[PDB]
């Protein structure tokens, strides 16, 4: 073969030798398609140290960017994580108008190997973010939000911590929630127009909005676009009053009412996770929101919360890089930064009519 051929002389070069005078042993090269992170096994009698102290050389040598090497199940057995000088994505990627889908319901996230990463939400219609503080899983949304405005769609903007992250321009540009009775308002209401559009598509003979939209003139209906900072707010009930938690137990029952029946409606849930937790990303919320973006987790257990893998816990640590899945396949992106202070001018989308 010609990757152990490769390999031993990149290890030759660099009289990378154990104690015994023997180079390396290649035992696995375990490459992922999706992600593109490969997974390469060596067996050698050099300790981790050492080989760790090698990681600019071997970058060099085998023309790889090492994520990481860590201890296999044996002392003589390391595992390397990395990706091909060939697996090229951008490290930073600005956000920018040009990228704004022409097709009404069709959003752009960011930049992956191949091209970039688009959602049609007439096909995957609720997306799930997750990820740590400052990993940009805020970022995302408001991406996903500002192109929905461009396109003129219809916003909610649910933020419990007193809406501090949807600031007076968001207020300028849709409806922002930022207490419990206001949730339980916009959540019946948004089941209510779900179910009002159900029987529209029925007895109109139409498929989605759409091919209604085309049916009658002047009765047009528009996208909705409802993002939610953290679930939790709306999911994790323990602490509250007596009258409070009937509220959220209501506000659930309409979510998960909401992402079950609403692929035809144009009624979109974005959501945000930073703990992902089964209490929160409940099977109701898993099997009925398709799209799922997944920043860097440390822990394996919320990245099978979120991904239903362990892919997560393998991530480039760099600012803006996520993971896409959507159906069975998980892929790696980067996401564009969209910067508020730059990008979101509010103005431009009441403009629009
Ligand atoms: N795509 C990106 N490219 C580069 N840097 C990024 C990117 N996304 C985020 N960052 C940086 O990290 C910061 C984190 O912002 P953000 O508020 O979106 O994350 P979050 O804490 O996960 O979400 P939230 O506001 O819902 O708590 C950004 O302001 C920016 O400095
Ligand atoms: O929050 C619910 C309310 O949202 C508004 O955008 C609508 O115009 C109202 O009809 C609705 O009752």
């Amino acid at each position: 073969d010609k990757r152990n051929a490769e390999y031993r002389l990149a290890f030759e070069q660099l009289n990378f030798v154990g104690a015994d005078s023997k180079t390396p042993i290649l035992k696995s090269f375990i490459e992922d398609k999706g992600t593109r992170i490969d997974e390469i096994t060596f067996e050698s009698m050099i300790p981790i140290e050492t080989w760790k102290s090698y990681i600019p050389q071997l970058q060099t040598s085998l023309n790889i960017s090492i994520i990481s090497i860590e201890q296999g199940a044996s002392k003589r057995i390391v595992i390397i994580k990395s990706m091909a000088g060939d697996a090229k994505i951008p490290k930073y990627l600005p956000w920018d108008d040009k990228y704004i889908e022409e097709q009404e319901g069709v959003v752009v996230v960011g930049q992956t190997f191949s091209g970039n990463i688009k959602i049609d939400l007439n096909k995957s219609p609720h997306i799930l973010s997750a990820g740590e503080t400052g990993s940009g899983k805020s970022v995302i949304l408001r991406c996903i939000l500002w192109q929905l405005l461009k396109q003129g769609a219809i916003a909610y903007m649910v933020d419990f911590k007193g809406g501090v992250e949807f600031g007076l321009e968001y207020e300028k540009v849709g409806q922002v929630i930022t207490e419990v009775d206001a949730a339980e308002k916009l959540f019946k209401y948004l089941v209510d127009e779900n179910a009002k559009r159900l029987k529209l598509l029925r007895e109109s003979g139409s498929k989605n909005i759409g091919e209604y939209n085309k049916k009658f003139e002047g009765e047009e209906l528009k996208r909705i676009i409802v993002v939610i900072d953290e679930l939790a707010e709306l999911m994790d009930k323990t602490g509250v009053d007596d009258e409070t938690r009937a509220k959220l137990v209501r506000i659930e029952g309409y979510t998960s009412t909401l992402a079950r029946l609403s692929r035809a409606t144009g009624i979109n849930l974005c959501i945000g996770v930073q703990r992902p937790d089964a209490k929160v990303i409940t099977g109701q919320i898993k099997n009925n929101v398709p799209v799922r973006i997944c920043g860097r987790f440390a822990d394996s257990k919320a990245s099978e919360i979120v991904l239903s893998n362990t892919k997560a816990k393998d991530l480039p640590e760099v600012k803006g890089r996520f993971l896409f899945k959507l159906g069975a396949d998980t892929v790696q992106f980067q996401a564009f930064y969209f910067d508020d202070d730059k990008h979101f001018i509010p103005n431009k989308i009441l403009k629009l009519r």
